[PDB]
């Protein structure tokens, strides 16, 4: 499924190399333009973990995702794939605990040392 496809087929994004953030680009976004450090951006997501369980989605609260990029206001592995993403971008990207929750992992439903999978859509960027 998608998730084995982004492991096993997935573009190292990181700046180490270490393959600790693998994307796939699903839907092609609009031009050449990425979001810039501090811009407030908007997705929508879901996000499964490795045992195939949904532990969150905006699309099921109707609205979307809010924040400022760049400043660790999310895991590391979406500040970097989101800078990544042009608008209207669908991708999946594949995230090694240590760009995620790492060994702490995160209540209710993240466990420790968890891989994660994401489906995200960067819906709009703007500067403030």
């Amino acid at each position: 499924g998608a998730p084995a496809t982004v492991t096993e087929q997935g573009e190292d994004i990181t700046s180490k190399k270490d393959r600790g953030v693998l994307k796939i680009v699903k839907r092609v976004g609009n031009g050449e333009e990425t979001p810039m450090i501090g811009d407030k951006v908007y997705v929508h997501y879901k996000g499964k973990l490795s045992n195939g369980k949904k532990f969150d989605s905006s699309h099921d609260r109707n609205e979307p995702f809010v924040f400022s990029l760049g400043k660790g206001q999310v895991i590391k592995a979406w500040d970097i794939g989101v800078a990544t993403m042009k608008k209207g971008e669908i991708c999946h990207l594949l995230c090694k605990p240590e760009y995620a929750y790492g060994s702490a992992g995160s209540l209710p439903k993240i466990p420790s040392n968890a891989t994660l999978f994401f489906e995200i859509e960067l819906l709009d960027f703007k500067g403030e």
